[PDB]
């Protein structure tokens, strides 16, 4: 009333933009892209450095870093960056950790994915939707530190198992009230395989949006990388956005089940080709190039189910609703039920030894170059005032 | 026993942190006015942002603590950096001093520093003998402090319309001298106090204030600048010879001042006074000839001593033991009153009062009634806001 109220609900309380980490990200950002040599020939920028040198130098100390936590394994690399499995190092607690890298994707790529990513995570109060527990920055990279998933994801499973219609229609199933999680939010989900579904200690599968592609060497080619998604599970829509030439929206996630429905049963991706070249070309073709062998199994309702995902747009399944969805034969059977899923009991439940256990993870490189950061200005370009505000936490 | 999290939610939560939750305010704010021009918003960094928090910040600056909280009553000073106004909070109604420093004089002038121990010093001082700062603030064109009233108005009014018997001269010395300790004691040094910095408050006692150009004390106890300055007249000879680059000075600058404030009180002119800068300043050097005491004014014995105790090198000066062989002072034996006592006790002036609003005891002025100075729109970024961010500060 008297407005020192007013105020100070603003000061702090998270979804106000002057919450208290705001105002940390901001102080901390115009710091770092005003501390330059050739900046500091200006006696203004280079006073005001030095009086807020030491006191940030403690900011950057007491807030959470990337030190505060031990890395385990690197699983999974980026074209953005990666992620880790973390474990912090006084609670001894395992998250995954994603890097994104401030400089590739400010640049050129643009496509600013890093909101709509953290938003979903840290709002989405979803059993489905992975959690994001932290989140914080430094001049080179920010940091999710995401609730973690003891199960693999589904690549490594794929991997083991030869996939029975029943575990592929309980995983697609899960995936399918992901999805309708997200979209309920607005989101478009925007990159959809094996790789972001995650499985629980419950077997339980849970999505989310990571450090990606595949392999080694460029053999067997496993090409991947790009631009955004990834080669494989990307719509016609998403292809021709690029592109220039129309607008997606969520319609591309549910083109992606159909892929992802193809892999597990199939054992093979439905457009796959020798380069990345051969591979937009199929997808482009998928009314031609869209095709099974025989095949037997692969029941006649999952065929339809796969070619109701993989049309073209307009005409595709879950245009009208994810209602659509549920009522296809596919899922039919006795074993759950659309509201109760979570419940049942899932064909794989991980084999538990410790909270590291790496198995359901591979080892990476963990070598090289600091790779580049926006390069040293001779004026002022405010390059992190973009993420500003982009620090998360808990409660 | 502190884990880090805490030291951080501590540390927004202390006027003494500069991390605190209005400083990162006028943080953020700063980068609003200095970031937006068209110019600069062809950076689409930039534009995004301001465009994301701009209007967010016209939230904060209304309801921000700002120069239309207070109607104005009377001009009490002029300092050339800006004005000191009496002032009315139009809420509370309580009633304040207000301090004012144009942000483009200084800027224009270099000369943008020095404002931080005088208000470093107000604010936290919670001391009897010094001015207390209830709160700091800014907009674009100028700063703001609201400082206690001291409706007594200066020592060079009470000196120009009094003879000053020397038992009235204990007292004040006296009080200037607990004063400057209390202020040492922080670590700081008022670096030129003159009579003009001694103001008395409703009782009649004494309070220092304007504390801009104070200096913060280090290792040694010393200290030293190349600053520009104004009014040689009360100033040790070490701090002259500063400026021109030659040593260091202590804290034994300001008992100097003292002689002179003392010498001043009985002999009615300044010791080292002349018609010029230069007579002035070489009088000072001269300090062992050129100080000397009149015929028609006869001072005690011991009256003397203390001036010419203050009034001598600073090596062989009084206070560079400590404060107590000042206090034990035979100038300061007396029946009236004890060190312990003495903000308890009578004074030789109460000044008597028609309001709280009185303006009587001081000079009246009006205002400038003539033009402001911009900033111009700059090409670059600039920073002009910089040196002034964290200058906010409030009272609870
Ligand atoms: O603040 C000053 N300095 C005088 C001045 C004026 C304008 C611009 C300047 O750069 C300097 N002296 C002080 N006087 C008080 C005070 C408190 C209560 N009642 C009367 C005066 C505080 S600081």
């Amino acid at each position: 009333e008297t407005r020192f109220e007013k105020m100070d609900n603003l000061l702090r309380d998270p979804k106000s933009e002057v919450n208290s980490d705001c105002l940390l990200d901001g102080l901390d950002a115009l710091v770092y892209d005003l501390d330059f040599p050739a900046l500091r020939k200006n006696k203004n920028i280079d006073n005001f450095l030095s009086r807020y040198k030491d006191t940030i130098n403690k900011i950057r100390d007491l807030r959470m870093k990337a030190e505060d936590y031990e890395v385990v394994k690197v699983i999974g690399r980026g074209a953005f960056g990666e992620v880790q499995l973390v474990r912090h190092k006084s609670t001894r607690k395992v998250y995954a950790m994603k890097l994104l890298s401030k400089f590739e994707m400010i640049k050129r790529s643009d496509s600013a994915f890093f909101w709509e990513e953290r938003d979903i995570m840290a709002f989405a109060n979803s059993p489905w939707v992975v959690q994001l527990f932290y989140a914080f920055q430094d001049d080179r990279y920010l940091y999710m530190v995401m609730e973690y998933m003891p199960g693999g994801d589904l690549v490594n499973l794929m991997s083991n198992y030869d996939v029975p219609e029943k575990w592929a229609r309980f995983y697609t199933a899960e995936v399918v009230l992901a999805l309708d999680a997200i979209h309920s939010m607005g989101f478009i989900h925007r990159d959809v395989k094996p790789d972001n579904m995650l499985l629980d200690k419950s077997g339980h599968l849970k999505l989310a949006d990571f450090g990606t592609c595949m392999k080694m060497n460029k053999e067997g080619m496993v090409r991947c990388d790009t631009a955004v998604g990834t080669p494989d599970y990307i719509s016609p829509e998403v292809l021709k956005s690029q592109g220039g030439d129309g607008y997606y929206g969520r319609e591309c996630d549910w083109w992606s089940v159909g892929v992802f429905l193809y892999e597990m049963l199939v054992g093979d991706t439905p457009f796959y080709a020798d380069s990345l070249v051969g591979t937009y070309s199929k997808i482009m073709n998928h009314k031609n190039s869209l095709t099974f062998p025989d095949d037997n199994d692969i029941s006649k309702e999952a065929k339809n189910l796969i070619c109701a995902f993989l049309t073209d747009r307009e005409v595709r399944l879950g245009r009208n609703g994810v209602e659509e969805i549920k009522r296809h034969l596919f899922f039919k059977n006795d074993q759950w039920a659309w509201e109760t899923l979570r419940d049942t009991v899932a064909p794989v439940v991980p084999d538990l030894s410790s909270d590291i256990d790496t198995s359901n993870f591979d080892d990476l490189e963990e070598d090289k170059g600091e790779e580049e950061t926006f390069p040293i200005p001779k004026a002022f370009v405010g390059n992190q005032l973009p993420f500003v505000g982009f620090t998360y936490y808990s409660n």
